[PDB]
């Protein structure tokens, strides 16, 4: 398998690259790309770690060399927000970056599985889909908005609340990735029960977790190391499925049946061709039903902002 | 076990912290310290990863809170070199940093195992030893200069030369950590044989590997991600030994029998109290014997520079 990381010199890209270098299967290839001129030296740095994964780094305006033969492309380029901003406030600076990079993907490796990490994901995935459609190359089973950080945050917060082992709790999270559209399905967590006060408090903590890190870094950026971890988990799940492993399921933001919104994060069975099946969100508590109904107008405005950008 | 990382906000400290958060045994504690005000937010970032390792981050001039109850202290604070400099050119900026931090260690957790990563290690370990002696608290079995990056670099370069699996070759490296004092014992690598031209060429590549990364980053720093990996390996070896695991051996720069120089890196059996035994360097080829004899005057000048700093 070959995995390309676009945005490899940033805080997220370097943590991701380190985890992938040490965790990809033997025989894998990793290519790193950023316009930052340090990028080939980030690759030489990593190439000294004794694992059977070839790594090369590329710089400049042209990502083609990084993209040739890529099976998975992970896009983490983009600016972080500062204290007092929302994710959607990043649209002006990051929209053009995603458009440019996905055009290069569309020409060089149109059959690759593409994971978008760039903020605000609810909108940037819609930009990517429209770029791919305009190129005549869009496959809705191969475009993912990476929401895995919401999952592993939920796993941590639940285990600590409930005295469980963090490695042993998995919570489904649906919706999107913004303060209003992150919906953890606490009613579906096996072996644990919550009071209604616990549900309200946890859902708050989970929805505002990104802001809590931005506040705690005090102008020094947003979550990088935990986001590197979360993206490495998603990328490894992708690589396992593409290699033929059975029963790999992850929640991601994907174009689906449109029953809630055009793009929506839900549980997915992954296979050799991207998403194999979009699984049912199951039965919702009254709290969860209410939260889902309340987010829908905000989500489809997020989506419409991305489509507008590409199409007007 | 509690592990403190001093210098947690730099490139090395953040990679190290990520690997330790994900790899320390369940029940461990990790405390991060840097004067950089982003440091508590680096800890909040990592605290969202679902493993059973408590993490806290501290900022400011006082490292005491990070040091209370620490069993292992890993010191990675310090400036990197730029293209055209040598490691020893970092003495002016980094000597005072190491002195200050090791004074705080000497007051708060004098019984902790201390690993020094700060460049130039041949000299900064001598500074630390003299600070601890002046405090009345020095234990030569608990002070380590971390040389593990030379080991894993050698493992990578040999496996690729010889068509082996990188995970399956271990090469002993003795001496110190500088372009003249890194001596890989290629004659002692099990199952592989080298021509005399291969020995000369590999030993060169290994000795200049740090400069190759500094050149490749072009002013963007030195090795951070591979150094984070190497230090995480050493720290985990330390933690295993302290918990009672048998037969844990690592090469590190340590005060020993003085037969070559006061401090010298050689294979060490680790146990519950730091170093258990300093193992023999074994039999050297003619090349290796010659290289060892040629480095000795440079090494003891490195050591003398550190002692001078503390004692005059």
């Amino acid at each position: 398998m070959k995995v390309a990381v676009l945005g490899a010199a940033g805080g997220i890209g370097q943590a991701l690259a380190l985890l992938l270098k040490t965790q990809l299967p033997s025989g894998s290839e990793l290519s790193l790309y950023d316009i930052a001129p340090v990028t080939p030296g980030v690759a030489v740095d990593l190439s000294h770690i004794p694992t059977a994964v070839k790594i090369k780094g590329f710089s400049g305006e042209d990502a083609t060399p990084a993209l040739e033969g890529a099976d998975v492309v992970l896009i983490s380029a983009g600016v972080r927000r500062k204290p007092g901003m929302d994710r959607s406030d990043l649209f002006n600076v990051n929209a053009g970056i995603v458009k440019n990079l996905v055009q290069q993907v569309a020409k060089t490796c149109p059959k690759a599985c593409i994971g978008i990490i760039t903020n605000p994901v609810n909108t940037t995935v819609a930009i990517a889909a429209e770029v791919l459609k305009k190129a005549g190359v869009y496959d809705k089973n191969k475009l993912f908005g990476v929401t895995t950080l919401d999952i592993i945050r939920s796993n941590t917060f639940v285990a600590e609340l409930k005295g469980k082992q963090p490695g042993e709790v998995e919570v489904p999270v649906i919706g999107g990735h913004s303060g209003v559209t992150i919906l953890p399905l606490l009613s579906q967590v096996p072996g644990v029960s919550f009071t209604e006060q616990e549900v309200a408090d946890l859902t708050k903590r989970i929805q505002n977790a990104g802001t809590e890190v931005v506040e705690a870094k005090a102008g020094g950026g947003s979550a990088t190391l935990s986001m590197g971890q979360a993206a490495a988990r998603f990328g490894l799940s992708l690589v396992r499925a593409l290699q033929g492993e059975q029963g790999v399921v992850e929640c991601a933001y994907v174009e689906g049946d449109g029953q809630y919104a055009r793009f929506f994060s839900q549980p997915l069975l992954l296979g050799k061709n991207g998403v194999e099946e979009r699984k049912s969100i199951g039965t919702l508590s009254a709290f969860e039903q209410n939260a889902l109904e309340g987010m829908l107008d905000t989500l489809k405005k997020d989506i419409a902002l991305g489509q507008e950008f590409v199409n007007k």
